[PDB]
């Protein structure tokens, strides 16, 4: 049957991955339905701004957004959860927890007070720690840092002395080639090497332990999916199942051309010490321990999350961890 | 549409096997009804074997099977599906969805009557269970372990012999000490075979199957005749179930291994020793296999050449990452 809908991005169409996440979705419905399930797809801004995607799906504005739960933390922190919260798990676990262990279920029960009804959309894994004027070693080197960067991710620096900066993506070069902050985040090689960073800010860190798999949701009008036959309900489910491992799958292949292309333009990559990371997990813990207490949404979310976390880090570290790290051992070996 | 697709797996194989149930639901659910596929357990149409070669003969639209049961055919058959030493999980379907990988592999198979997209991946596989402990290449010669493919003939360089036994003969052959050890999947599948009763040293990484992805394979004058609609559709559908194969075991796996240690499971890693034989002896088979097949060197030409590019970008952040989380689990801090 005949469904036309629009679909409000929070992306510009210059992160081509993550906006094309929405693009990929259209297709998807589109060509199995002979044009018959039409999503059209707008970067942010279009209808309304980036950031107000998910109110627009809420209010009816449009049927559809594609987006990260983690923009919507100031109202509740729950909404970030199923997207990315610090020391979370990585693509692969985060998405056994959403398919089969009742994730995009327990997302969905908090969802429905919002008129929405969301299924992942995309991953990026992990995101790179950003580009950095001057080396960071050791916590006392965070002291005072100007960093932009925010949300959930801020809230835990903000524990170890790093003021958060808000600046517009078009003012962070002039103000990173200026001194007037020190670090900015961004997302990862592929994505990071158009901006140029590596210009001004030549120290490339890792992990960006704060978006570890973060998932990209579209998220839907609630009376706009319930409207839906079963058959195109189906369909959307599929459709967003095979969108969000095509994403995942689009960064693990361009990622790695992207980190060689910027380390041979003189990129130096450095990873966040064992002390950086360890005082990082420590200021976590404590942001949660308090949201735990005064919010039994993101209590039982979280809970469920970590349930699976501790078991998924014990089973990894086997055959995956085993496997790859041997793989590893031979690429540096100069004998893959 | 009504189709008929033979898997190459036994229902009791049920993650494995329910792949093409995944699949199936969701091409039914989405046309209500019109685009049928009717899943056939092994043997029930054709052994499960035969598979793809019933695909090939068109006496069956499809199967649900692992690309390297008919390496014998032709080597070039497993390269898609798993080979020792190859991609894990997220790298292949880097390889496969964005690297050209599945036209590559179709372009190998339109000579068969197949047009193949991935239909599942089971995560790194197990090293097998063991009746006695192994430490070195020394302690390989002899080995009567169960085992075949690639992964035999790999092996069997290494002086172990590879033991041809069906499924169901395994557990009485520990039993009765007719062979040392035997592969079969990973904790979630072995746990219900019981080799813990008898072979209780589960080694690992099961380096000749990193990331082995189970492919749909339609025959080509099936897929041909669907609409453009149902073609895309299909594509769309495989690559969801692909996607949920792999998150099922990644999921159900973390709760097998935790029962199985319970239950006295001995966890032993190969040493570096063995796993370095095993890579060299591997390197000299594909050399062999190189200079003598044309369509083998071009697609493990292709799988080489980001090989190494994913295992320099995956130890950056995903590594680095992953291993922190690992250190506080060992630490008790998650």
């Amino acid at each position: 049957p005949k469904v036309t809908w629009r679909l409000a991005s929070s992306f510009p169409k210059s992160l081509d991955t993550i906006f094309g996440g929405a693009e990929v979705l259209s297709k998807m419905l589109s060509e199995a339905t002979d044009g018959n399930f039409q999503i059209q797809v707008f970067s942010a801004g279009e209808l309304v701004p980036g950031l107000q995607a998910a109110d627009a799906v809420t209010e009816g504005t449009v049927e559809c957004c594609h987006t990260v739960g983690y923009y919507y933390w100031g109202k509740d922190p729950t909404f970030a959860l199923a997207a990315a919260v610090p020391f979370s798990l990585s693509a692969r676990g985060i998405n056994a927890w959403h398919y089969h262990g009742g994730g995009i279920d327990l997302y969905n029960e908090f969802l429905s007070q919002h008129n929405i009804v969301a299924f992942p959309g995309g991953n990026t894994g992990v995101q790179m720690g950003g580009w950095f004027r001057r080396e960071i070693n050791t916590v006392a080197d965070m002291q005072g840092l100007k960093m932009r960067v925010g949300g959930f991710a801020g809230k835990v620096m903000e524990r170890l002395g790093v003021v958060p900066q808000q600046i517009a993506g078009g003012d962070i070069y002039p103000a990173l080639e200026k001194g007037t902050i020190d670090a900015t985040e961004w997302v990862g090689p592929y994505d990071d090497e158009k901006l140029g960073f590596f210009k001004v800010a030549p120290y490339y860190y890792y992990p960006g332990w704060w978006e570890g798999g973060p998932t990209v949701h579209f998220m839907f009008n609630k009376s706009a999916y319930e409207g839906l036959t079963p058959t195109y309900q189906s369909l959307l489910r599929t459709a967003c199942h095979a969108a969000d491992a095509n994403m995942l799958q689009l960064y693990d292949w361009k990622n790695p051309t992207a980190i060689k292309s910027l380390v041979a333009q003189g990129t130096q990559l450095r990873p966040f010490s064992p002390e950086i990371l360890q005082a990082c997990f420590e200021a976590a813990n404590e942001v949660y321990a308090e949201m735990e207490a005064s919010n039994p949404a993101f209590k039982k979310i979280w809970d469920s999350i970590k349930a699976f976390r501790s078991e998924h880090y014990t089973w990894a570290q086997i055959a995956e961890y085993n496997y790859d790290t041997f793989m590893m051992v031979q690429q540096n070996a100069g004998k893959l």
